[PDB]
């Protein structure tokens, strides 16, 4: 679910 916290910034 990480992946969606390094997309966004």
């Amino acid at each position: 679910t990480v992946y969606v916290y390094s997309r966004v910034k």
